[PDB]
Parts: C-alpha cells; structure tokens; sequence
C-alpha cells in the first residue's frame, strides 16, 4: 500500500494478534485452574471416604478385640478348673494306693488266722 | 470502554486466575499428604484386625483343647471315685471275715 494505508493497516493487524494472544494465554490459564478444581474437589473426597475407613477398621478391631477379651476370661476359669481336677485326681489315686494297701494287710490276716485254726485243730484232733 | 480497557480487562482476569491457580497448587500439596497418609493408615489398621482375627483363632483352638482335657479328667475322676468305692466295700468284707475268725479261734480256745 502507500505509506499512510500501510502503517494504519499495520497498527490494526499487531492489535488483532496481541488480543488474540492475551485471549488464548488466559484460556489456558483458565483450563489448568479448571482441572484443578475438579482435582481438588475429587482429592477432598478421597480423603474424607479414607477418614470413614479407619474409623470403621478402627471399630472392627474394637470388635475383636472385645472378642479375646472373653476368650481369656474363659481361658482363665477353665485353666482354673485343670488345677482343680488334678487335685482331686491326685487325692483318689493317692486314697486308691492306701485303701489297696489295708485291703491287702487284711487279706495277710485272713491267711494268718485261717491257719492258726488249723492248727488248733491239729492240736486238739491228735 | 476503549481497546485500553479492554486489554486491561484481559490483563486483569489473566492474573486473577493465575492467583487463583498458585492457591490451589499450594493447598493441593497439604491435602495430598493427609490422602496418603490415611490410605497407609487404613493398610496398617487392616493388618491389625487380620492379626486381632488370629489371635481370637488361637484363643479358640486352646480354648476347645482345654475343655476337652476338662472333660476327660471328669470321666477319669468318676472311674477314680467308683474304684475307691468298691475296693472299700471289699476291704469291709474282710474286716468280717477278721471278726467272725477271731471269734472261732476264742470259741476253739476254750475248748482247750
Ligand atoms: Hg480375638
Ligand atoms: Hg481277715
């Protein structure tokens, strides 16, 4: 063109393209603020599901634990109970021996007397 | 308005929304940290219950062990009671024979 219509057409074209660079600069920066909000907001209920996880583990494990706690408590009253029934097992086999013994000691008598009888017998018969 | 405020305008919501990127770069940070934190929180806790579970396991197996022992040990108690009753009765016997013996021996005694 001529001088003057070159340098108007000139100042309007450098205005069209900066505009359109500002524009595009800012769609940008808008798309990575717009996935970061949907990051944060997705992360946010990540968190708060997890926060209800350990609560509910938490729990299971109040459970059972709650469940050893009566296991040992029973474990107890039967361990108590071993110790009992060895006792008296201990006290029948020990009277068992003793009765064993004077049933014995008697039946040596029954033996001894039987024969002394006889020989009363012998000594009165001849 | 002329194409001054316009850019200005542009300018402005650039940097606004810049700003509004470096808050949620730097709140992210923070929350990704109590993220994985409560993921390894809830392994360790699950880890737990598995091993809370085997205990109970163990508690039940000595548990059905010992009941068992308690109960052979009332069998072997009641054969132990029975025993001792019968050798009694028959030790009993004998002390009579005892008696009705002495009582010959005197009777052949005065015989003589
Ligand atoms: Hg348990
Ligand atoms: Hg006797």
């Amino acid at each position: 063109p001529l001088l003057k219509s070159a340098e108007r057409e000139k100042e309007m074209a450098s205005m069209k393209e900066e505009f359109t660079r500002l524009k595009e600069a800012l769609e940008k920066s808008e798309a990575r603020r717009k996935e970061l909000e949907e990051k944060m907001v997705s992360l946010l209920q990540e968190k708060n599901d997890l926060q209800l996880q350990v609560q509910a583990e938490q729990d299971n494990l109040a459970d059972a634990e709650e469940r050893c706690d009566q296991l040992i408590k029973n474990k107890i009253q039967l361990e108590a109970k071993v110790k009992e029934m060895n006792e008296r097992l201990e006290d029948e086999e020990e009277m068992n021996a003793e009765l064993t013994a004077k049933k014995r000691k008697l039946e040596d008598e029954c033996s001894e007397l039987k024969r002394d009888i006889d020989d009363l017998e012998l000594t009165l018969a001849k």
